[PDB]
This record gives structure tokens, sequence and C-alpha cells, in this order.
């Protein structure tokens, strides 16, 4: 809500992940029907928040005591918060990269994740899931593809796993401009995975793992088929672009879900506002439901704003105070307010 980057904004797009975590961890690896009685328990911070906002937080942390991005501060940050809270569903792999970073003999903090998976990195959607932060404290598109890229190699050294962190982090980074059209949104976000996915390291990426050329571009293409399409069902989606946990299998599906539920859905009911619906509709796509709807929570947040996130959902949410003082401090020192 408001001026571009406003603080409504920043609060609503940490608000907002944070609600798609707790309230989608319920459903993590389900029916439209039983996803709307779910959320009537909704109507304090019961619902824990898992790895995605436990790596956001550190995320958010190191930029804020470095006031810069700090590869060995945050590094630090991301596998001393493992190591204090090691059960928040972290993904199997990565958890190899926060024991090498305990090491203190590691002096290089990014080639831990580079040995990931054979030496050619995890693809998973961990980079993305916490990248939110990246784009409150980063105004322009060059900054943000940097330190998204920087910010998710720290563990995902795959171009398949950090393209999907800075297609995330774009997003967000669109939703906080305000008011767009649905395929002037799609269309800004295809043009930067164009030129992003016509890179020699990305094509051999792509084409290593069997996949097509500019994975993340042809997501994006579909999308925009999809938003086109009659009585597009649950299947369709996830058949087109996923709900599992790899980056190009749950990026492009949130950000589906914001762009499809700008509008409203007679299949939703009317008294659920565009953000609640926004979650609801990811939780109801099933598979990896609280890295998608966090991420189509970080979007839609920074969209609609602070006045969109309801109270009784927040306040049922762990550490939802803490995010929104992190929100609200990182306007204060990045967007100088
Ligand atoms: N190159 C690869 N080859 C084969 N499998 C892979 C590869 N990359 C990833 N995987 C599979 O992808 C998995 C995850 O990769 P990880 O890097 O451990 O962690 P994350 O931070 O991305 O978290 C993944 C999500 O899962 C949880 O719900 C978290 O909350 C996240 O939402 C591996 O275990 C592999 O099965
Ligand atoms: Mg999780």
């Amino acid at each position: 809500a408001g001026a571009a980057r406003s603080l409504s904004r920043f609060r609503g797009c940490l608000a907002g992940a944070l609600l798609g975590d707790c309230v989608g961890s319920f459903y993590e690896a389900v029916d439209l029907t039983s996803v709307l009685r779910h959320v009537q328990s909704l109507e304090t911070e019961a619902l824990y928040y898992t790895d995605d906002t436990a790596m956001a937080r550190a995320l958010v942390q190191s930029l804020l005591a470095k006031e810069a991005f700090d590869e060995v501060d945050m590094a630090h940050r991301f596998a001393q918060e493992y190591k204090k809270d090691p059960d928040r569903g972290y993904g199997a792999g990565v958890v190899t990269v926060f024991k090498k970073l305990l090491n203190p003999k590691c002096r290089d903090v990014f080639e831990p994740a580079r040995a990931q998976f054979n030496g050619k990195g995890s693809y998973g959607n961990g980079g993305a899931m916490r990248v939110a932060g990246i784009s409150l404290a980063y105004s322009s598109v060059q900054d943000v593809q940097k330190f998204a890229r920087l910010s998710a190699q720290l563990t995902h050294a795959s171009s398949l796993g950090y393209n999907g962190a800075i297609l995330q982090a774009l997003a967000v980074h669109l939703a906080l401009q305000g008011e767009s059209s649905s395929e002037h949104f799609l269309k800004q976000l295809l043009g930067h995975m164009e030129d992003l996915e016509g890179d020699a390291q990305s094509v051999l990426d792509a084409r290593e793992l069997g996949m097509e050329e500019r994975p993340y571009s042809s997501r994006l293409k579909k999308i925009g088929e999809l938003l086109d399409q009659a009585s597009v069902t649950r299947e369709e989606v996830v058949s087109e672009l996923g709900n599992g946990i790899a980056a190009f299998e749950s990026v492009p599906t949130a950000i589906y879900c914001f762009l499809r539920c700008m509008e409203p859905d007679p299949e939703i009911p009317s008294a659920f506002n565009s953000l609640q619906r926004t979650l609801i509709y990811s939780i109801s796509l099933g598979g990896a439901t609280d890295t998608i709807a966090t991420m189509a929570g970080a979007i839609a947040g920074a969209y609609y704003g602070m006045d969109q996130v309801p109270e009784s959902w927040q306040q049922s949410c762990e550490g939802y105070e803490e995010t929104d003082i992190l929100a609200q401090s990182l306007h204060r020192v990045f967007q100088k307010s």
C-alpha cells in the first residue's frame, strides 16, 4: 500500500512470507474445500516457522549488522542459526554445507556449496525461499540480481538453484513498486530471465541435467499461457509448473499464484482479501506447500501491503513481532526511510 518501497510494503512482504511458511507448513509434502476449513482455526504463536523463515531471518540480520552484503558474516549466521536450532526442517543436503561452514578452517565460504551433489550444486529452492530481504535492502535491478545470486550461492551453487533465487527476488522487487497489470509484471520477469539464461554457464548447467534451454524462461512463458487459459485446474498448474522442492518447480508456481490471485476467484469466498486468497490458493496446490506459500506470500505482501495482513493470522505465527521489527529496520537502514 502507498508509495513504492513504503514501510507498509516492507512489513507486508516479510509478514506475508511468515504466514506462508507457518500456515503452509501444516500441509508440507491437499484439496481446495478442506483448506478453507483449516484457516477457520485462525479466525498465539502456535504455528512454528520452518527453515524458510529461520534462514530469511539470518539473511536479514546479516544485512542489518553489516549494512551491506558480507559473505562471511552471512554464511556464519546461516551456520550458527542451524547449530542453534537444527530441527526446523532443513533440506537433507544443505546441512552438509552448514557443517562445513562451522569448521573454523573453512576459509572460502562459497566452496562447500559447490561440492554438493557431485560438484554440480543444489538446485533446491532454499536459495529462493529466504531471498525476499535482498529486495528490501536493494533498490536497483542490478543490485537485486547481484546479491540474490550471491546470497543463494552460499548454499546453492547450481544456476538452476540461484537463478530461482534471482527470479523470486526480482518478483518481490517488482511487487514493491506497486500497481501493475499481471501481463506487465510477467513480461518484465521474462525479460530478465531470458537475459540470465542466455549465459553459457546457465545453458550448460541445464543441458547437463537434461532440461530445456532456458528453463525459467520456458516456465514463465507457460504462466502467460495459463493466465489466458479457460478453467485451469490444480493438476494442470502442477503439471506445467510443478509443486516440488526444486527451485524451478516452485518459484514460477509461486509467481503464478500471485498473478492468478490478483483477481477475485469465485471459487474462494469473498470474505478473504487478496493476500489471504493468494495463500489459500498456493496451499491448495499441495506438494512443497510451505516454500511455495512463503514465496507467493512475500510477493503478495509486498504488493498489497501491511493493511492486508490479518491480525488473527499474523498473531498465530511464531516470531511475527520480530519479523515485523526486522522489516522496519530494513526500511530504516536501507530504504533510509
Ligand atoms: N543437483 C541435485 N541433484 C539431485 N537432487 C537434488 C539436487 N539439488 C537438490 N536436490 C534435491 O533437493 C533437496 C533439497 O536441496 P537442499 O540443497 O538439501 O536444501 P534446500 O535448502 O534447497 O531445501 C529444499 C526444500 O526442502 C525442504 O522442505 C526445505 O525447507 C526446502 O523448502 C535435496 O535433499 C535433494 O533431494
Ligand atoms: Mg520449510
